[PDB]
């Protein structure tokens, strides 16, 4: 079997990207994030906090034949940016651009974090990391992914994120006419459950290209690009009247600046994030300062390829029983 969904940013920012799932029967459809940076799918629902659902769609296992409790299942998670949520468990079926799973972990909100609230057109997460980080307790579920990945006709899925526009995630092949030139695969880590690779290095707009290991996760749920310190400082040099700020939260640039593209290292090969992407636009409406694409990972604990990075690329994950990522142009 295969899948193909259409997955659309969910602003002009490109915030983050939604992907239509449907869960149940008859199927009620949410917009899910689809977040290779964990590893539990869930939703906003009929057992959320009412003063928490601000405009999300709600799924409703009530009306599902399909659904059933997981009967003493819950659980509770909280992200690298210190959002969180919790709740219990139905299993339901749940589809995704015409691929289906039965019995798939639905973890059903009973709570939700401000920032989730406040997210009117993200319904829910839908976890595509290792199934070892999944937070349902007693007995840990399995991603969406990993339920399916033995129908699938390859043991694969792929990111191909557009910079202000649609793109597409797929699940059991790849798409040969979606990237130019070759695919150039890396190792993957899954020590920590993460799809974890090491870049062999950068460069700064058209300067020369430093060769150095960076440890990092492949991450479609988080927006910008997560570097060590050195790197990013290098980055924002080369940007006239760029500074970190405190007081914002990271590098700030005069919105009047012409961004530099930034290249990362995929083994021998290179992927250019053009400048245009590094821009997130004003820090407050009508501001002239506006927020880098480009951050410093320094107490993060972790670098990240986050939305940035991986809509420069076709990216496939590929789950085989040794883990690899591959990266194309496109």
């Amino acid at each position: 079997s295969t899948g193909s969904a259409t997955t659309t940013p969910i602003d002009s920012l490109d915030d983050a990207y939604i992907t239509p799932v449907q869960i149940g029967t008859p199927a009620q459809t949410l917009n899910l994030d689809f977040d290779t940076g964990s590893s539990d799918l869930w939703v906003f629902s009929s057992e959320t906090t009412a003063s928490e659902v601000d405009g999300q769609t709600i799924y409703t296992p009530s009306k599902s034949t399909t659904a059933k409790l997981l009967s003493g299942a819950t659980w509770s998670i909280s992200y690298g940016d210190g959002s969180s949520s919790s709740g219990d468990v139905y299993t339901d079926t749940v589809s995704v651009g015409g691929l289906t799973v039965t019995g798939q972990a639905v973890e059903s909100a009973k709570k939700v974090s401000s920032s989730f609230t406040e997210d009117s057109t993200i319904d829910g997460l839908l976890g595509l990391a290792f199934s070892t980080l999944n937070t349902v307790s007693p007995t840990q579920q399995k991603t969406f992914f990993d339920n399916a990945k033995a129908s699938l006709d390859s043991p694969v899925f792929t990111a191909d994120l557009g910079y202000h526009a649609p793109g597409t995630y797929n699940f059991g092949f790849i798409d040969t006419t979606a990237y130019t030139g070759s695919i150039t695969y890396t190792a993957v880590s899954t020590k920590q459950g993460f799809w974890e690779w090491t870049s062999t290095g950068y460069a700064v707009g058209s300067g020369t290209f430093k060769s150095t290991s960076i440890d990092g996760i492949a991450d479609t749920g988080t927006t910008l690009l997560y570097l060590p310190a050195t790197v990013v400082s290098a980055y924002w040099a080369q940007v006239s009247g760029a500074k970190s700020s405190s007081s914002v939260g990271g590098y700030v640039f005069p919105c009047s600046a012409t961004l530099p593209s930034f290249t990362f290292g995929v083994g021998s090969a290179r992927i250019v994030i053009p400048g245009d992407y590094i821009d997130f636009g004003p820090i407050s409406t009508g501001s002239s300062s506006c927020f880098g694409g480009i951050q410093s990972s320094a107490g993060i604990g972790i670098n990240i390829f986050g939305d940035v990075a991986l809509k420069a690329a076709f990216v496939v994950f590929n789950g085989a029983t040794t883990p690899t990522l591959g990266f194309a142009s496109k």
